[PDB]
């Protein structure tokens, strides 16, 4: 149908927005600390301490798949970053502060990318 299409138009075009944010994003994470998930080769507990595991890359491959429906699960999955690492770190080592300066410098971002998503009508 014409509808089915236009919808997916849509979700292609909040994807190619979204591509944006997220390289906006990863650009205030230089060390690339969230860049992949954390091995659980290298920490072997991790998976008893976080439920929900999460990493750049990992936002990248469902992003391609076009499987953020909106800008919500995004930020989902974004929060997911800096809440996981600001759990299983202490406030006084480089994982920790690189997940506040991430979080703190990504709201920027993420506060102008929702007006973006209304005022184009994204979702
Ligand atoms: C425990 N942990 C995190 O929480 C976040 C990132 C990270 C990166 C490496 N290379 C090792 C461990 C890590």
């Amino acid at each position: 149908s014409m509808e089915q299409v236009a919808m997916e138009l849509r979700l292609t075009e909040l994807t190619r927005l979204l591509r944006s944010v997220l390289d906006q994003l990863q650009d205030k994470d230089p060390a690339r600390i969230f860049a992949q998930p954390v091995s659980l080769k290298e920490v072997p507990d991790y998976l008893d301490h976080i439920k929900h595991p999460m990493d750049f890359a990992t936002m990248r491959k469902r992003l391609e798949a076009q499987g953020y429906k909106n800008l919500h699960e995004f930020e989902e999955d974004f929060d997911l970053i800096i809440d996981n690492c600001m759990k299983y770190n202490a406030r006084d080592t480089v994982f920790y502060r690189a997940a506040v300066r991430l979080r703190d410098q990504g709201g920027v971002v993420l506060r102008q990318a929702r007006r973006e998503v209304d005022s184009i009508g994204l979702e």
